């Protein structure tokens, strides 16, 4: 069973991905988020490797698990009637980064720099994995705050990664390339090369560069806040409005920008314990 297994605490939010609540594993205490997702609202479904129908979330999971503290582990998962439930570990203190940014506002370079660099490292993974988040946005981004670790959350929304066009989203609009908005059409890898940009802006800039389809289709950057001219340019480089002039995960950490990174405990140190 699994109400014997977990101790229920409060609930953390809900939305379009389902219910999240907190939770303690009973045996050894341990700290998880179980994910509640009603079968209903589930669109893409994917296979167990034994044959097994399971929302495509579960099989994504399953194949980024590794000893590698990027991407939020998957710790157990149950079938009920009409919903699917998902057990996820759990740091603590923990604070995703749309409520890091609306605390602190727009954050200093090196702060930023460390942050999506791990990102990076946490994307590659998933793209190494065959795992395609399509939904890489600050909501979707946990700090650890005592190690300075950062987590990608939320694969309800991915798919299998493939070299063929996607003409299916649900990710989040205002951080879906102009591709996505005037076709219905993108390809993986520079989808997230164009999300990242968005993000990348987000951190240094305190919000997103476009609200309106009309200005990403457009894909004209306004910088709002101070920014250096090697950030903007990396930032105006990932939001490259045709697909193939986007970096690859490569030339953006072999950028200018993103030489001389903090570790995860430095960052901690510097700008989180403080
Ligand atoms: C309440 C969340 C708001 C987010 N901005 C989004 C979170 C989310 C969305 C969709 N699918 C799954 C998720 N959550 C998770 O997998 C998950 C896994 C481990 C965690 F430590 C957390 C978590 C959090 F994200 C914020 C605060 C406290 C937490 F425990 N969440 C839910």
């Amino acid at each position: 069973p699994l109400e014997s297994q977990y101790q229920v605490g409060p609930l953390l939010g809900s939305g379009g991905f389902g219910s999240v609540y907190s939770g303690i594993r009973v045996s050894d205490n341990l700290p998880v988020a179980i994910k509640h997702v009603e079968k209903d609202r589930i669109s893409d479904w994917g296979e167990l490797p034994n044959g097994t129908r399971v929302p495509m979330e579960v099989v994504l999971l399953k194949k980024v698990s590794s000893g590698f503290s990027g991407v939020i582990r998957l710790l157990d998962w149950f079938e009920r009637p009409d919903s699917f439930v998902l057990i996820l570990e759990r740091p603590e203190p923990v604070q995703d980064l749309f409520d890091f940014i609306t605390e602190r506002g727009a954050l200093q370079e090196e702060l930023a720099r460390s942050f999506f660099w791990q990102v990076l490292e946490a994307v590659r993974h998933c793209h190494n994995c065959g795992v395609l988040h399509r939904d890489i946005k600050d909501e979707n981004i946990l700090i650890d705050l005592n190690r300075g670790e950062l987590k990608l959350i939320d694969f309800g929304s991915g798919a299998l990664l493939k070299d063929t066009v996607y003409t299916d989203f649900d990710g989040t609009r205002v951080y879906s390339p102009p591709e996505w908005i005037r076709y219905h059409r993108y390809h993986g890898r520079s989808a997230a090369v164009w999300s990242l940009g968005i993000l990348l802006y987000d951190m240094v800039c305190g919000d997103i560069p476009f609200e309106h389809d009309e200005e990403i289709i457009r894909g004209q950057v306004f910088f709002r806040q101070r920014v250096s001219s090697e950030c903007q340019h990396l930032i105006r480089w990932c939001l490259a409005l045709r697909p193939s002039d986007r970096p690859t995960f490569e030339e953006i950490q072999n950028h200018p920008w993103m030489q001389d990174v903090l570790l995860p405990q430095e960052t901690a140190e510097i700008h989180l314990h403080s």
